């Protein structure tokens, strides 16, 4: 019963939470083993950020110069490298709260719970998904960098995004957690702009088998279409390719609700040609794209995690 | 930058579920120092379900009829009894995991995040408001029960509601942590509905002041209104009258933006009276009503919790 916006359960990721401080500069770490991974510009004063040569500011850091607090404690750092755009601090503790985990690189169009930091406390957890123009559409102030993306899965953390920046019209940008930057940003204050982005198709789709599984249906046309015919008009509501991939992932839900992929695509066809006649589907009046077929499952059948 | 539905961080609260069954009825319980909180229908059968003698069924119980497992440890029940809709099970070990915790009973409008749980494990977070006609727009299946809805200040978790029930239309319905519910409702499978809910202005507001701090103003008009003007016009939408307690609550949005209260409330009306006109506020083409004034300033400041 009901349909919501749902992040993961954030304590596992709350256990690896910490404050670096270098010089002035203030941001968020995430402890797992015996190493902390931020983001570098933690080196850089504010005047640096312009134009910053990370290789050349850390030269003239060595360890001791790296201030990391867990709480109370102040966490001795033994050795420091930079892996990309992430500095990785290696601490002499290990995390013992340090869950299962993976470093993954998600694709455009997958979701993740984000838990919002500041000074290494937590501040919130929501979810956001990675937009076709590698940009998320967060919530983050200043001293936000090093919060992290991730996901669950029974007992083990996937995390895919670590914070870096804001961009012009509030969409945020960042890396995995090997440093690779989602998308074509650096982590430089230089003149930087998001692509166009686009609708994500598969995830629409999954919201609509959400809405049927939720007893909205009055969507739900007499029609069928091809695949070919389906893209042809989404391409013009700037919606993004319909795969045979992205069909296959949304059989579950299918099977689930007796409604072929191409049946509920017919449907939405008419949705986006006609509109929504000031009605609602689900509470909102847009379609909404930020649930991938995967999270309506876990959410209608109650997936738990360990 | 950006503005979200933002849950708490979870994990206190992760750290306080446990499983409860009697019988083959299985729910969620709160394990707290040496007493775990749940909802009394635990000690249902099915047929039980729809008029239930509670004391009665609670008789026949012992101790040991009650399984308690903290992830794979059972914990030993040691005593039991019945506090309004809650049962509290007395057991041997006090959760090393509590936190510091209040009992808090909210007010229609008021907002929490809840931990779905399945199996004492959990599922998601999300946010929601008690509504005005005390039921939550929640997302809950089979074994939900025994979910907590909780607000953080600092360290301190206030416990504020348990779910019990779904009612038509598929809205919530539980208790506070004293097992009283929220509402006219009973735990009984019986014929209830909820009556008919109201928009929290005050909230409305709340989210406007969060759009122009992070830069959408067009719907901004020139004039303003007394109060008793803007409420003879929302009373005709179904929002709930603006008391002076409502104004005030709204003064730190209104110091920090330099828009006064009854201004805000003359661009409001202008929304009722007008639309948005296809537009849309915060990426919503409806006026959202689910942020405290408090949920503003708390995502748009960063607060922290420890
Ligand atoms: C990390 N704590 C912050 C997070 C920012 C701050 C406000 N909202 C956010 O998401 N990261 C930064 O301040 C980064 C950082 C230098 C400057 N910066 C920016 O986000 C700037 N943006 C850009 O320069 C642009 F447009 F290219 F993205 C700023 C103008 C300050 C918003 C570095 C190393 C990129
Ligand atoms: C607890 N695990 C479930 C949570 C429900 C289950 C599906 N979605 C939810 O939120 N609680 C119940 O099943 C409660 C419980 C008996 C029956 N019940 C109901 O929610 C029923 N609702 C009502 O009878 C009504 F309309 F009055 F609310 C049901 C018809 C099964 C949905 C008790 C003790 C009320």
């Amino acid at each position: 019963s009901g349909f919501r916006k749902m992040a993961f359960p954030s304590g596992k990721v709350e256990g690896c939470m910490v404050q670096v401080t270098c010089g002035t500069t203030t941001l968020n770490g995430l402890w797992l083993d015996d190493v902390v991974y931020c983001p570098r510009h933690v080196i850089c004063t504010s005047e640096d950020m312009f134009n910053p040569n990370y290789e050349d500011l850390l030269i003239r850091k060595s360890n001791h110069n790296f201030l990391v607090q867990a709480g109370n404690v102040q966490l001795r750092v033994i050795g420091h490298s930079m892996q990309n755009c992430v500095l990785k601090l290696k601490v002499d503790t290990a995390n013992p709260k340090t869950p299962k985990y993976k470093f993954v690189r998600i694709q455009p169009g997958q979701t993740f719970s984000v838990l919002a930091c500041y000074n290494g406390s937590p501040s919130g957890v929501y979810q956001c998904a990675m937009r076709p123009n590698f940009t998320i559409k967060g919530s983050f102030l200043n001293g936000s960098c090093g919060s992290v993306g991730f996901n669950i899965d029974y007992d083990c953390v996937s995390f895919c995004y670590m914070h870096h920046m804001v961009l012009p019209t509030g969409v945020h940008a960042g890396t995995d957690l090997e440093g690779n930057f989602y998308g074509p940003f650096v982590d430089r204050q230089t003149a930087q702009a998001a692509g166009t982005d686009t609708t994500i198709t598969v995830n629409v789709l999954a919201w609509l088998y959400a809405a049927v599984i939720n007893g909205d249906r009055w969507f739900l046309n007499r029609f069928t279409t091809t695949l070919n015919d389906f893209n042809l008009v989404a391409m013009k509501y700037n919606y993004e390719p319909l795969t045979q991939d992205h069909v296959d992932i949304l059989g579950p839900l299918s099977a689930q609700t007796g409604i072929a992929v191409l049946d509920m695509c017919a449907s939405l066809k008419e949705l986006l040609q006609n509109g929504m006649n000031g009605r609602t589907i689900l509470g909102s009046a847009l379609l909404e794209d930020e649930f991938t077929p995967f999270d309506v499952v876990r959410q209608c059948s109650g997936v738990t995690f360990q």
